């Protein structure tokens, strides 16, 4: 189990780092940078992300997912356009540069693409009289974080097969804060009375790892006598 | 009140975007970018973020904030060091591509950095699976949104003045979902039960406008 990462840039630098411990494989047309690829923890392939056979040369096929960042969205749509034909069913990540050019991105084949500039502006926006909204956005997005935001699946057979957020009472339990839920390609926030929740549900929630852990066991299939 | 903005790029453009109905100015070098800038809300004023006379044509002192996206990190700095010379009450927000220039920012004088790569990285490595996390970030920050991320600051005065959360039953009595209470430069994710609110802690919350709305209104002041 592995992931490429196609263009070497402060994005996917911030990526890697994330990525510690696992397996992970950049693709970029610069040679002069493998050293600090290496050094980041990543198997570096010097070659082109838009030509094909440099992406199956960097293990796109039967990828856990692809990383996208080069220096352009046009760059970026190209590759995108290269890993579909390679694997269908890899999972594509893609920043885009420039608003105008998302949708772009999603139809050439992302499945996400995140927008760094969007995400600054509206921090921006939100950041004239204190820090305190940037502050969270960084405080729970990293790995390292101590309270972190984490995804915990509903398994099969769970405790919570069926119901609602209210008879949960999950904060109560495990002491994590439900933000939301993620279930087939929408994300609920604050789950309306009528919400009961389906195994393969996301739950996305707020908490130190102990709380984390206790969610875990708490959302498991009830141990008959 | 009014907000600064030095510098033209993706960034302060949807900044702008969020900031339709306040009073903006942003002062920029290239010209070119004034139809645009004039297009989204703002008043643009041409001229260099690095001058002293050009950030004070510009409306810096008495700046609700100013806010500075500059490609050239020596000028970032530059510029932040204006803002300082005309102004001391200044909140200045300055957002950095390279985090090399991250504590070069605060050397200078930033108040908050925002690294726009940083963010984009980690979310890139929380979407192996799926992209729940990030969507969380689209969702919850576009204003233009059904259920956003809200700051309340909490008036002087306000009905809650020593009341804690458990007593206060905010997520009950509006709807808002509380994320973390702000006070001095500590923020607290999920305060517990027995913290009690003061006049100037910003309450973090998640809600419907109307939400958010009743939040306003039930921690608003005693006004005899
Ligand atoms: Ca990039
Ligand atoms: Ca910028």
């Amino acid at each position: 189990r592995h992931v490429v990462i196609c263009g070497w840039s402060e994005s996917t630098l911030e990526c890697l780092r994330e990525l510690r411990g696992s397996e992970v494989f950049v693709l970029a047309e610069d040679e002069n940078v493998r050293k600090k690829v290496l050094r980041s923890g990543a198997n570096f392939v010097h070659g082109d992300p838009t030509r094909v056979s440099d992406l199956e040369k960097a293990n796109v096929r039967g990828a856990r997912a692809v990383i996208v960042d080069l220096e352009s969205d046009s760059e970026t749509i190209h590759c995108i356009l290269g890993i579909r034909k390679i694997d269908e069913s890899v999972r594509i990540i893609a920043e885009a540069e420039r608003y105008e050019n998302i949708e772009q991105l999603r139809m050439a084949g992302a499945d996400q693409v995140i927008s760094p500039f969007v995400i600054s502006g509206r921090l921006m926006s939100r950041s004239i009289d204190d820090g305190y909204e940037a502050m969270f956005v960084q405080d729970v997005l990293a790995e390292e974080s101590t309270r972190r935001m984490v995804e915990v699946p509903i398994p099969e057979g769970s405790k919570l097969e069926g119901v609602s957020v209210l008879d949960a009472d999950i904060h109560d339990v495990t002491g994590v804060i439900i933000i939301g839920v993620g279930r087939g390609d929408e994300l609920i926030i604050d789950p309306p009375r009528d919400y009961s929740f389906r195994a393969g549900d996301i739950i996305l929630g707020i908490g130190k790892p102990e709380e984390i852990e206790r969610l875990k066991n708490y959302i498991s299939a009830l141990v008959p006598r």
